[PDB]
């Protein structure tokens, strides 16, 4: 089509523009105090949220190149969700400053290049100092602590989470099967989790968790290419006269069927979602036989000679519940039983003996770990249904949060980690003097999101942020209670990993934005 | 339909906007410290890329004129990309700088045609020069050095691309099937590459590439023009029923068959793409033949009497993995067996015996080199799919470059061979005045790039550009270390074939814009 | 009235662009290869000239706060004139260096005030430099030389100068009276030099030297501040019977009777120009005793009784020609006889005798100096008349240089200093980090006077003042010869006290001109 192209410092406030639009809107959702946002919805009475997951998800601008701009931040920080569970807000309030900031400093004739070396090497040590900083969840106290504090200070939650983790290991698989009464119920049930996301977002059917969850599907295992649908037809409409839905585990589902397919979730028709299969190679038709151990179906191969046409429904697999995330599917209760799963078991362990890599081995050991692990029945009891849905709400951010926390430690939440690395940093230099004012572009948004929370509660940032510089270790401004203190005596905690991974990916659009000279879209 | 039509400077002023459009955006992306341009795309969030041949892809103009400047000089520049494997950002440059200083000379009054016999007297005088300092590329370790630094500086990759000219020879064809584990295989299996590209981008099936890749596909041999769908129909339902893709080899696919095909790849109901029979007349029919012994198949010519309704799936040949480029088609692992291909190759060997011409002996030479020469498994391992895919397209990256490096040479890189041969030449003149200043332009233009690379940089560039005009022989500026110095002992280096392309059809499309007077197109 | 008023930005830009035209037009007259600036004159054909100082008077923008800023660098550059002799051109270019790399610094959110204070400090330790890089100019070799080199390369203007000051000394006052024939004669003559200028530029009978000359006029010595005309008429009608024009030396000439006497050189009916008294109090009472000595006539004072009705054409003194500059007013061959001037003289030796303090005989010999010096009869002698003008005019600027490079000594010209002590500073550093970017924007506009005469001969700039960073002490670039060398060697030579000024008034105006938040002017 005909394309608009804008180039220099036009492109650059442009996209500053965008940026400020999005990031001002998600920015006034942080806090302890964050303020409220109206998003309309056209069907009827518009929605308040604090969240700046869901404000930052209806954000999409009117001119093209402040759309690119909120587009960027906007997918990068979902990237800080997905790989941290929290942290879109503070990735946006971060990626303002370092493009604000930075793009100021690009307009007074300053070499971008240098300044992106500059941002990416404050980065890199502020994330070391981080991990210097972190002080480490280890055990049941720890993880019960960050599973109360994480979900909103309760104790049952944190019980919960500490009692999960200690069952299946901090390594194992942890999703939640919910409550049939009102006591929290919990069990490990035999199901597997792999790094494979759903094709298409137009197969979510839960879009406030944003996931694809079926109850009681059935699961085709295909180890080819699906680009067909005339082989999908005895599958496809021996589900439909089973009514249970259907899962697709496939080698790869490309163009027609996949396309196909979102046009029957689009109309309803049969619910189906696919998903790839976990690997590439000989050891992705190892796990899809051993998926094949779980659910009781077997693996559809070209070396065994048969097709779809020649499937019938023992040929399918089943399971009762499948949570299919953006990047991972888990796959609850299937129905085999555990003389072949655990005679399975015991042939990867044979394989583990005649294995003569050590780097086999470690892919053999995470193979019986994610066959031996197991999946979490979390009955979340509750009085009511609502009560089931918030604290089943509430569960998961626990969950989230105490995942990331045992992963890689937890540190000082509301922006005091942030801040407090950028104070033990004013000595860190470059090699030549561009890339000294990108290290003070990056430390001075370090300290941005606290003058953000600060703000929300209606108090002086400047002053507030210059105290908790002032203050050493983990000495920060509850903003809840606007109290000064020791963060982690007060009961605020953020893992590392959301706040590491908020300030990197904020780095990465930092980066990928002022080094932009060209942007190119379409005519309005 | 109503045509506007221009004549003269505001036909040259037009183009020259079109021009230093495109070549603005495609001469940001050029670098080792090269910046981003933000490409949107209208499904959701934009893609920041540093190549620029996927930004001048997205580059078309809203203004007609405009359009077709910008449009010729991508045009050009993707044969750069056809015929060299790199180079369109290079040759788009050198096409501003042709025609923006050839442009400026005309509009002093200066005759035309004489700046364009100027410009093609430097260029190929300047080609010349290229060739008398092209440094060879002749055994494995040149091969492996520039295998290394083509593929972003990794040794294992050069050791590959090594091997498998080791193996095949520097002639022979290489490709690469992918990998199925850590190692990286590779091993000599049969196939058969030919000059002959897909008929309509509209098969393309993997647009990041630029071709058509069929996994286990038939392939039929048709030795006809193909304009009528009505034969087709067994084969192409015998393909549907088989669910296996189709490939058609044939004299000519002309019409109403080749856009119905295209229009069933619009749909994604049959996955059917067509090529041409390579070469003409009887030779062409002998290496249909030779493509029926390799695919399993059989010729269907007019002679014997058959037609494509008579066809069954014995007719068809099949492959497991057949690539299609823009000019090129190549054919890995067809069924037939060694019997027949060795015997075929030894009735090759006859028909060397009783040739008469040493010309025909060439083509029989050429005729057993392709069938038994034999193309590549290089099983690219990794750890994750992630690395094998991206490991797979620097493994392509060093194949197309140590291709073109083992074809003509390599020169010093880094824009440092356009400067230097722009050095020597500085005593070259013409026939009369205009000649002179064609020259001059020429000269000037070839100095562009490297003062385009180190504006990247942020350095001045004239400063830099005399340094590398002060030294003599490689020595370049390494503009990602900012280092003076021999850029063969530096690790930078270029194809003479890229370079020398470059020039050329720069100097093509600067040639046939100075000399246009009238634009014709249609109306806004 | 009612006006208009700006603030921050938008008063910095505004600012910005008036100094951007203004810098434009007189930088654009900077070079020995300068270019032409066509000034319009509404009386008929307009005027050529390549001067910066005649450019610089005629500019003034429309726009008011332009305007602002155009007359900011105007006024200061016209003081680097009056303090110089030349380098009003500098002074803009480098005002126009300065201001635009500190505005772009201030647009970057630097504090300004740390800006003023690098600036003035690269400033400062740069004067030292030059003061430290400065060639002394000591006899009359060096006297010769500088002499023949700012006359455009004529030795019998330096051997004039260098006669001139051998006579008077080089303390001493040389002023021209002109010529009389072919011979060039010389000879000192009875006359005085003080440091009081023309009270209002409507005096100015000779705009193309910028003075007021009067050729046998009469002197008027009044001790009083004249505000009255009614007093005046006695002495203006009894000039006005004399017809010889009328020069007042009053303490103080105020409102009436001075633009009374601005009408009078409005419609030129009497040619009377008034100054003020040389210093303040009883000392400016004695200094007027002198020129009393001098001129023949008598001081009138209160004290005696006398007024200006009891005023005759004896009372008022009388010389041949008196000079007066925007500062200066000097006295040339007054009537007075050697027997009342030489005892005056041995007077004030008795003064000498009977002072206390050491600082009163430092003023008694600085009057002894004054009153037994005297100024100088040069008389230009040329073919015609033309010669003899334009003769004359280099005669005045190779003394106004001279007298300079023997006030400071001098350095290498041609904008070599600048960038010289610009390569001597490097490692000049700040307290604070807008003090460090202060004296990079200080130093790269050092760089700037160069790289303006390098680019109005068409070279390449940065390529050239690269080069004259690398060279060492006087190696500089030759424009007019466009030759490296030792710019003392080859015979280039600018006064230190015009390159020290020209730098120090440019910062006067960056300063003053980066610390300014509010414009306030009419409206338009």
């Amino acid at each position: 089509a005909a394309k608009d192209v804008k180039f220099g410092n036009d492109a650059g406030v442009k996209m500053l523009r965008g940026v400020n639009v999005l990031a001002d809107a998600v920015k006034v959702t942080l806090g302890p105090k964050g303020r409220n946002v109206v998003l309309d919805k056209s069907f009827g009475a518009p929605t308040i949220t604090k969240d700046g997951v869901s404000v930052a998800r209806e954000i999409e601008l009117e001119d093209k190149f402040e759309n690119m701009g909120a587009q960027m931040v906007k997918e990068v920080a979902s990237k800080a969700n997905d790989a941290a569970g929290d942290g879109t807000t503070t990735a946006t309030v971060l990626a303002q400053a370092i493009i604000t900031e930075g793009l100021k400093a690009v307009a007074a004739g300053m070499n971008p290049m240098d300044l992106k070396r500059g941002i990416d090497k404050a980065v890199t040590v502020a994330v070391e100092e981080l991990k210097a900083l972190s002080v480490p969840c280890s055990d049941s106290k720890a993880i019960a602590q960050v599973g109360t504090i994480s979900a909103n200070s309760d104790e049952t939650v944190g019980k919960l989470i500490a009692e999960a983790m200690d069952k299946v290991g901090k390594e194992g698989v942890i999703t939640v099967e919910d409550g049939t009464g009102l006591q929290d119920e919990l069990d490990v049930v035999e199901g597997m989790q792999f790094d494979r996301g759903y094709l298409s977002p137009y197969f979510i059917n839960k879009p406030e968790t944003g996931a694809v969850e079926l109850e009681s599907p059935f699961i085709l295992l295909a180890d080819k290419k699906i680009s067909n649908i005339r082989e999908m037809l005895p599958v496809l409409e021996a589900v439909a006269k089973a009514g249970k839905p259907l899962l697709i585990i496939a080698e790869d589902v490309e163009g027609e069927a996949l396309a196909t397919l979102v046009v029957n979730t689009m109309r309803g028709i049969v619910k189906v979602a696919a998903v790839k299969a976990p690997g590439f190679g000989d050891r992705r038709k190892a796990m899809l036989q051993d998926i094949a151990t779980l659910t009781g179906g077997t693996v559809i191969s070209e070396e065994i000679g048969m097709e779809l046409e020649k499937a019938t429904l023992e040929d399918l697999g089943q399971a009762k519940r499948v949570v299919i995330n953006k990047d991972t599917t888990t796959i609850i209760d299937g129905v085999g039983e555990e003389a072949a799963i655990q005679g399975r078991v015991a042939q990867i362990r044979q394989q583990i003996e005649e294995a003569t890599s050590d780097y086999d081995r470690e892919k053999l050991q995470e193979r019986v770990a994610k066959l031996a692990g197991g999946v979490a029945v979390i009955k979340v009891g509750a009085a009511t249904e609502v009560e089931m849905k918030e604290k089943k709400a509430r569960v998961e951010d626990a969950l989230h949060a105490t995942r990331a926390a045992v992963e890689e430690g937890v540190v000082a939440g509301g922006g005091v980690a942030l801040i407090r690395v950028a104070s033990k940093l004013a000595d860190l230099r470059g090699q030549n003097e561009d890339q000294n004012v990108g290290i003070k572009v990056a430390l001075r948004a370090m300290e941005a999101p606290l003058r953000q929370i600060v703000l929300n509660c209606g108090e002086e940032p400047s002053v507030v942020a210059n105290t908790v510089k002032g203050g050493d270790g983990n000495y920060g401004y509850n903003a809840a209670t606007e109290e000064y203190g020791n963060m982690i005596d007060m009961g605020i905690l953020d893992p590392t990993k959301v706040t590491r991974s908020a300030l990197q990916y904020a780095a990465s659009v930092a980066g990928l934005m002022i080094t932009t000279e060209c942007m190119v879209t379409d005519l309005p």
